[PDB]
């Protein structure tokens, strides 16, 4: 059934390329540079992986479908080992993500590892085939669950409704709640932060204009308590207390203008700790809003086509949902670039990789 009017394969093979490249790239890069060995990076690269199986296994397969009228060409009960390695990645995907969103915010909260990071993403690779597990032992026993006209595809409306939910809507919604709760969080860090530099600098000037013990020690007293808010500092104040309550005002004095070193190291330290989170998470955020937004147009769509069953015409919302099938695999080839356009580390490394130096 071979049709030879398909310049949609040209555009297909493709993003099939800018696939594989981009992910090994990735991959190449958290496995190669020590600034990228991070458990958000571990994630980033395991999502990589998901994408690399996509543009070998599934892409090339769907790409051989248009050539046919999509109509199967493949033997038949490859058709729903196809659709299970197709749900499977992407499901992974997105408990990926969820993963990253709930683990960033779970280290916000939890001040105080490979192995963890590795427990996390082996546990998401195995929810991943355990829920997408129905399509091989439903769709294997009766084709009519994965075949509609010799076309492979999800055809029970079920299986399209129920998974929908499990698979795209539920851990969105998780992901979009973990998200807003960390840049409030981040943005709370931020302003205690700032809150507790203007006590420490305020009490260090009433120090110096002190003539008084008294003056010293109450600010010093108020400077250990900012200090305990976000140590090493809390020490040298100790001491420096132990000066005003013997009356050495002036030794106290010296004492707290050595603390403006500490504090100022510790401020910036922290401050600049704070930004470089707040930066990871608006890539982080340009990435999940780019997975969900493409594959929005196929699951919404489809989810119409279940509602007007009998009202709509089900050859064009059928044609539109093979364009929209590949709305979403572009996806695959875009995390990569959103990497070499905001992380400096990635795109160093990918210029290094494609140039064959690969010595650290
Ligand atoms: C008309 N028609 C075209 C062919 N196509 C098709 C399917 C079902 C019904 C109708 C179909 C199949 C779906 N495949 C994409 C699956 C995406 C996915 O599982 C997922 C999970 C989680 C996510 F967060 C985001 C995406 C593409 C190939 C098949
Ligand atoms: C499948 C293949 C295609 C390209 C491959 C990668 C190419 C090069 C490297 C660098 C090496 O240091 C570790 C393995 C690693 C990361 C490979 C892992 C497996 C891989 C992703
Ligand atoms: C079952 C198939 C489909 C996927 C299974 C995922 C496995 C193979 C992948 C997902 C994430 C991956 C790890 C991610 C991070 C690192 C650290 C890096 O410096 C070297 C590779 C290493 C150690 C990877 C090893 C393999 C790994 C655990
Ligand atoms: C994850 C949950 C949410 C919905 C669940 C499915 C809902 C209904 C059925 C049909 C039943 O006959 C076998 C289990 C099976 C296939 C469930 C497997 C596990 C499942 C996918
Ligand atoms: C929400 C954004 C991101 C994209 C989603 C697009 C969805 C909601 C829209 C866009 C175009 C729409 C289609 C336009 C016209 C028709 C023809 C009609 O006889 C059957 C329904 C059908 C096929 C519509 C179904 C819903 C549809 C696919
Ligand atoms: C984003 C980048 C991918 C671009 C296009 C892929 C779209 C593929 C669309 C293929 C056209 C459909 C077709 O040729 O088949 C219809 C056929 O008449 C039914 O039997
Ligand atoms: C993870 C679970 C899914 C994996 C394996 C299930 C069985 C795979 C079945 C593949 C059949 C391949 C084949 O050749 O099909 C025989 C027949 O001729 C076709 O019509
Ligand atoms: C909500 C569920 C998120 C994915 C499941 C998982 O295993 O997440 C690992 C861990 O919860 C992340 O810190
Ligand atoms: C095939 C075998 C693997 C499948 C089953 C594996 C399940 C492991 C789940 C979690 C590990 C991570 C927990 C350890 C990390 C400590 C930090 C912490 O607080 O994490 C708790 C959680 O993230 C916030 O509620
Ligand atoms: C959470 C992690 C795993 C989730 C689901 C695993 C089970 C998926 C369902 C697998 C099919 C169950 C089955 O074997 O059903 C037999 C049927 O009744 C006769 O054909
Ligand atoms: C006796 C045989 C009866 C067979 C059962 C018929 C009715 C059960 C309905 C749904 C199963 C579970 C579906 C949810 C999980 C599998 C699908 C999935 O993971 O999602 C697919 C994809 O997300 C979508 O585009
Ligand atoms: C629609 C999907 C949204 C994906 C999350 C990315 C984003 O920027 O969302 C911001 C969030 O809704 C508010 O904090
Ligand atoms: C291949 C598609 C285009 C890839 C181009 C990515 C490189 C790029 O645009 O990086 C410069 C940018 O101004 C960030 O510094
Ligand atoms: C499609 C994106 C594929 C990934 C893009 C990888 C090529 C970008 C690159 O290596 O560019 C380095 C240079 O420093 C940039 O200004
Ligand atoms: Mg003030």
């Amino acid at each position: 059934h071979l049709q030879e009017k398909n310049w949609s394969a040209l555009l297909t093979a493709v993003v099939i390329i800018l696939t594989i490249a981009g992910n090994i790239l990735v991959i190449m890069a958290v496995s190669l540079e020590k600034k990228l060995q991070n458990a958000t990076n571990y994630f980033l690269m395991s999502l990589a992986i998901a994408d690399m199986l996509l543009g070998f296994l599934v892409m090339p397969v769907s790409m051989l479908t248009i050539l046919y009228g999509y109509r199967w060409p493949l033997p038949s009960k490859l058709c729903a080992v196809w659709i299970y390695l197709d749900v499977l990645f992407s499901t992974a995907k997105i408990w990926h993500l969820c993963a990253i969103s709930l683990d960033r915010y779970v280290a916000i909260q939890n001040p105080i590892s490979r192995t963890k990071a590795f427990l996390k993403i082996i546990a998401v690779w195995t929810i991943s085939v355990g829920i997408s597990m129905p399509i091989p032992v439903f769709g294997l026993q009766d084709d009519s669950k994965v075949f509609k006209e010799g076309s492979c595809l999800l055809a029970d409306d079920n299986f399209v409704l129920i998974g929908s939910f499990v698979s795209f809507f539920i851990p969105l919604t998780i992901m979009v709640i973990t998200y807003f709760l960390t840049i409030k969080s981040l943005q709370k860090e931020a302003a205690d932060l700032e809150d507790n530099w203007e006590t420490l600098n305020d009490n260090l000037k009433v120090i110096e204009k002190a003539d008084n013990a008294a003056q010293v020690k109450d600010a010093l007293t108020k400077m250990r308590a900012a200090a305990l808010d976000a140590d090493i500092l809390v020490g040298q104040i100790d001491d420096a207390l132990k000066l005003a309550n013997e009356g050495k005002v002036k030794e106290a004095q010296a004492a707290a203008e050595q603390l403006k070193t500490t504090i100022n190291a510790y401020i910036q330290k922290y401050g600049q700790s704070i930004s470089n989170e707040q930066k990871a998470c608006k890539v982080l955020g340009i990435v999940f809003f780019l997975f969900v937004v493409m594959w929005c147009p196929f699951f919404i769509t489809n989810i119409m086509a279940v509602i007007c069953k009998e009202s709509c015409n089900e050859d064009v919302i059928g044609a539109l949902l093979n364009v929209f099938v590949w709305i979403g695999y572009l996806n695959s080839a875009v995390n990569p670039l959103v990497y070499t356009l905001f992380n400096k580390t990635y795109r160093s490394a990918f210029s290094r990789y494609i140039q064959c130096q690969y010595k650290e």
